[PDB]
């Protein structure tokens, strides 16, 4: 078995794509309509569903907003460029929570940032 | 890039590690704690952290409750058997919220769950 997507409710679709794939560097899979349940999905990610974990989106028309609660933790991602990305984020809408820098006790760099609708995320600057 | 892993907050470690491994078929990756902080981690998954995206259970010492919201969807796995899955869960600390079954105007099995921590969990099925 595996590990096949995390989803999560947006305020806006298009703004939502257009933060993970413009500035995260993922790419649109695909997107559908539920006429009959009112909602939208998009799937963005890194490469194809069959041999990765992405993110399902979900917009429910009308609905700009939710509750995030405490239990949601965040989602991490492997990052090319920590302190690039966090610019990038930085200058187009996105908060930076946590400087790209070395992890506390370690060496790696690692940045929190947060989405469109305030999703944390962690940036981690990382067989054959 | 990849997606590394999805962190949630749990109100008990071991009963998360016991249901995501024993109940899911997942593994225990790693664990950590720290003092500072004061939180223990445990990584799940049904590979290592190299190779796929796995989730990251994160207590919180002397949390044991959060608050689910409304924004957090879920986090789908892919299983070979729905029907199995769901009452193994059902008796195992879980919830079976939807029954196995096509989805409307489709042949593909789903079922929604819940683990001991509320959380929803999609499973998607890969001449009986």
């Amino acid at each position: 078995m595996r590990l096949l997507h995390t989803m999560l409710r947006v305020g806006d679709l298009q703004r939502s794509i257009d933060f993970y794939t413009k500035v995260l560097g993922m790419k649109l899979l695909r997107t559908s309509e539920n006429p009959e349940y009112k909602y939208s999905l998009a799937f963005v990610g890194y490469g194809p569903e069959t041999e990765e974990a992405v993110i399902e989106l979900t917009y429910n028309w009308g609905v700009d907003k939710y509750e995030l609660g405490t239990a949601y933790g965040h989602i991490a991602l492997s990052v090319d460029n920590a302190a690039e990305a966090c610019e990038k984020i930085r200058q187009n809408g996105g908060n930076v929570t946590r400087e790209a820098g070395p992890v506390k006790g370690g060496t790696t760099v690692i940045a929190f940032v947060e989405d469109p609708d305030g999703y944390k995320i962690e940036l981690i600057e990382e067989g054959n």
